[PDB]
């Protein structure tokens, strides 16, 4: 039924690891695999990178790894490159179920001249292309792990978790959902509701869709999954279908779940948040509620979890 994971001593630590490796002495990890997650119509490549850390850089679900790309710091001669953070997309056991690997979900940052569409190697994103250009056996300078905002609250195994992602913001939720549904973790038997909302540009830009869809058939009473394909669908007002439009489609259900104590999570590019806030204010107003009052309450109750950049 559930997949055996090892070693179960990874459940014993009472606190998440933080800054085990630091930039001046990173951990030299080894690439296991790199693959594209997306199809030909996707605006850009997003890749799935599996990294062998040998058990030397454990983490909890929701944390980030740092990666120091090669080369000198362009603004600090003689110095290494600045760390880039990546949300870990794997559980603490990893994609090999052995506690030795972790995975990243990385969008290639590529520069196009806004008029001609021409390229320029010196303007592409350094660390994202480094990662998606990697091959098995390549070495990676790893730092961290870091972050606590997106730790999964496990005190109540029957909690409700409403997960709102755009693009690579799905990464921590892939980790959450594997821990909730896929892996045999005897000390955490999830029996609540986990509701994943994912916005991407088009069907070819979907990330891990087969995995999430499988949870609908395995855990129909504990998982829901809704997608917004912005260039392929339009909202009720003529706009491109964004994730906030999908929340709006379920406004009454979601607001009732929040009032009942649900956690809600937001992850991805910071550009996703203004439209979400606009939708939530409009929804609140139609219900005769104040979104300001409601958000202040959610934050005070520690139901509101945002990590965007
Ligand atoms: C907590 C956290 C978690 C994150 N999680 C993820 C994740 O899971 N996945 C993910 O893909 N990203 C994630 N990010 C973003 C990630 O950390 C990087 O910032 C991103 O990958 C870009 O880094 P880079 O080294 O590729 O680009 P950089 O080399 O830092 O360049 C940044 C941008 O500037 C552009 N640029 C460079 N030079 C020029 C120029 N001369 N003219 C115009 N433009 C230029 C680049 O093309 C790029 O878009 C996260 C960020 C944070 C803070
Ligand atoms: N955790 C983050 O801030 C994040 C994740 C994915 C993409 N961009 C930022
Ligand atoms: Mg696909």
């Amino acid at each position: 039924s559930k997949v055996s994971v090892a070693p179960l001593h990874l459940e014993s630590a009472k606190e998440p690891p933080l800054n085990t490796y630091k930039p001046k002495e990173p951990f030299t990890a080894t690439i296991v695999s790199v693959e594209s997650l997306v199809g030909p119509k996707a605006p850009g490549e997003t890749c799935h990178i599996v990294i062998d850390h040998g058990g030397n850089v454990p983490y909890w679900e929701g944390q980030s790894y740092g990666v120091i790309p090669p080369g000198e710091n362009p603004k600090k001669p003689g110095a290494p490159q600045n760390v880039r953070l990546y949300s870990i997309a794997s559980t603490r056991y990893g994609d090999n179920f052995d506690g030795r690997t972790g995975s990243l979900c990385v969008r290639r940052a590529v520069y196009y001249d806004p008029e001609t569409g021409k390229e320029d190697p010196s303007k592409n994103g350094v660390c994202s292309n480094f990662l998606c250009n990697s091959k098995p056996g390549d070495k990676i300078q790893l730092t961290g792990p870091s972050g606590k905002i997106m730790l999964l609250p496990e005190e109540d195994p029957n909690a409700t978790h409403i997960m709102i992602a755009t693009g690579t913001g799905v990464a921590p939720f892939r980790g959450y959902l594997r821990r909730m549904f896929m892996e045999d973790v005897p000390n955490y038997r999830f029996g609540g509701l986990a509701w994943l909302f994912l916005g991407v540009a088009n069907s070819d830009s979907l990330l891990y869709d087969e995995e999430f869809t499988s949870y609908l058939k395995q855990y129909p009473d504990n998982f829901r999954y809704d997608k917004a394909l912005s260039r392929e669908q339009k909202n009720r007002s003529g706009g491109k279908m964004y994730v906030q439009d999908k929340i709006e489609e379920y406004s009454d259900e979601i607001f009732k779940l929040l009032d009942g104590g649900a956690h809600i999570y937001f992850c991805g590019l910071k550009g996703m948040m203004p439209g979400i806030q606009d939708t939530l204010k409009k929804v609140a107003e139609r219900r005769g509620e104040s979104w300001d009052q409601k958000l202040a309450q959610l934050k005070k109750n520690k139901q509101w979890h945002v990590e965007v950049a």
